[PDB]
């Protein structure tokens, strides 16, 4: 199988560990023995002007999944959003209060439903590929997360200097390590079997970084750097 | 204490990553460190002709269980159906509907009712034996499943070079390596202990196998052999 | 930031690993990288006249944390109990009923919002010190948590030669080494990144230990000790 999928993750905290906004929308082709991805385009938010709620993440998440898909013509798109592999195409609102989820589940994909569900229809009838909302299931979808805290590691380091220093709030469980030009993620749960992404990038001068714990939200881990 | 439990594990999957249907269940014994089983019986499925509802399995379970425990006189029986440890002699209609779970959960559990809770009843009036539903709380449940897995991969040795080509389902995280005519099988969570099994089998020629993550199932891995 | 929380931990179990009552609650001072303490308090229950509904040890929890507070001036205490982070001295019958969680979770607290409601509104007015009920999601409280197991496994040293024989059932997936005088404990979940506690006491000699999975609670170990 070919799969493109696609995540938003990596959080600009304040001192008090608080999340201001988040940094990387990531898009993924992942193949077998699905571990990584060699293959991907990335589309940075302005943290600093963000809306969490999770509606501007999913409309950035599917246009950049069929940016790529367009591309690279994976047998199917996974959309992070956790609804039992439906397709996006059928998400009309009587199928999605029909749906075995929570009530404000229901109102944003309701909201969701009006751009979302027509977009999906039409990228089906042109290309047969199904936009499948499947989320916390799809090994896809959590390489893109993986990939969206690496870039959002790149981005830290790419705006450190001018900001002084940064408070970067990575997707759940996962490394990062910094090496000559070259970000490497990896997941912190050896039950997902060795996941894993790799960026190339350039590592400024006169910094200092950290990684550990975020103590207010536990398996989430905090990368800190000062210049 | 002295334990018999039983689980079902192993799918055969299609070229899609669709499970078709279930291969082995298994009842082990198992005794203090609780890590593994040396005491154990297998049943194989046809995967090619199963009921994946989940009635098969626990039926297979149960009777597999009580098949063992006749022999070996635990002190009782792990059932792998979570409901908090309740006695399964114990389970008419009206304690299963006063069951704190799911509505289709007490669907199943009451068409179960009629066969199981009068099987139960009469074991335990036979030896004394409990038989619990106690399910994702217990260990011997998942030491059988680390078997059924195990065993999976043995049938797939066994089948591969009638059938050309496997994909099959492991049971959620875990690994297993194929050694000198030996499957070893481990759990990919350190948070459960250290669980493992192994099974003596003969590890056929002109064959080459690999373990990866199942793209639409995280946290499970696929076991691939072709020959 | 610097965090104060508690948790209980630890319980004498019986030789069918049936829990009596708990043995430590512990304060922990946590600052960064947010790994470990090396500030703490404890206080030992008498595990064998224990109240294991939670109302007794969330009752120890809250008075040893503001104990701890009074001294070292944290920014905040988190409190075992998962009700999103709303401030303790807020949580008068109208707010509890108004939160989204079960409603034995409601009794419970209702219950015990007259005397800790109060407490925490007093608490806050003398030192602009919060106490939310955090939880699950806090990672000072896995800490304390950790540190509780820590204090069972000495209380246990302390006591096998009166007792002859103990089984501990430790706190969610945590492992103890005992060395030269000192105790150390650790989470078994890399995703948690390196969580750890240390206290030095004294090894009695003629006795011997095991850690194992206990097999009715799946994640969880057993410390069990005979002299
Ligand atoms: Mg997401
Ligand atoms: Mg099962
Ligand atoms: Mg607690």
């Amino acid at each position: 199988m070919r799969i493109v999928a696609a995540d938003t993750g990596g959080a600009v905290l304040d001192e008090s560990f608080q999340p201001v906004g988040l940094i990387a929308t990531v898009a993924v082709l992942v193949e077998k023995p699905y571990k990584t991805s060699k293959r991907f385009l990335v589309k940075y938010a302005d943290p600093y002007n963000y809306d969490l709620s999770g509606r501007q993440a999913i409309r950035d998440e599917i246009e950049l999944a069929i940016e790529l898909a367009r591309e690279v013509s994976p047998d199917v798109i996974h959309l992070d959003s956790t609804l039992g592999g439906i397709e996006v195409r059928k998400l009309d609102e009587s199928t999605i209060d029909a749906l075995q989820i929570s009530d404000r589940g229901k109102e944003i994909w309701k909201e969701l439903s009006k751009d979302l569900q027509p977009l999906a229809k039409k990228f089906w009838e042109e290309t047969g590929i199904e936009i499948i909302a499947i989320g916390k299931s799809s090994v896809p979808v959590r390489i893109a997360e993986i990939y969206a805290g690496i870039f959002s590691v790149k981005w830290a380091l790419d705006n450190v200097k001018e900001k002084g220093g940064l408070l970067v709030g990575l997707p759940r469980y996962m490394e990062v390590e910094i090496k000559k030009d070259k970000i490497i993620g990896k997941s912190l749960d050896p039950r997902e079997g060795g996941l894993y992404g790799e960026v190339k990038t350039e590592v400024p001068q006169g910094i200092k970084w950290e990684l550990y714990p975020n103590p207010l939200v536990r398996r989430f881990m905090v990368f800190e750097i000062t210049s």
